[PDB]
DNA sequence: ACGA
């Protein structure tokens, strides 16, 4: 929606994330899957540089993607991952929305 | 400090 929930929902300094603990937060509400980008805001951040408003960027490079996915009900997750090039929605230079993977939508 |  905005940057600071941005950082909050996907980014993350740790590989092996802790998503029973995390996705039971009010911000993920123990929703289906979340996928973090393993880097630190300023690298990310720079993605949205030059990009119009509202619209979609891809990276050229790639990020290692820690991810959530529900396996039991309510709130039960396995940690999954992967690597690709991350696709991000950017408004005002500054990334809102994780919009994809390996390409944008 | 072994972490795609």
């Amino acid at each position: 929606q905005d940057w600071d929930t941005f950082q909050k929902k996907h980014l993350t300094d740790t590989k092996k994330v802790k998503c029973d603990v995390e996705m039971k937060k009010a911000l993920f509400d123990c929703k289906k899957t979340n996928t973090f980008i393993f880097a630190r805001p300023p690298r990310v951040q720079a993605l949205c540089k030059n990009i119009k408003n509202n619209t979609n960027v891809l990276s050229r490079d790639v990020f290692y993607l820690p991810q959530c996915n529900r396996k039991k009900l309510p709130c039960h997750y396995r940690l999954d991952g992967s690597t690709n090039t991350i696709c991000l929605t950017c408004m005002k230079e500054l990334p809102i929305h994780f919009a994809g993977v390996g390409k944008c939508p």
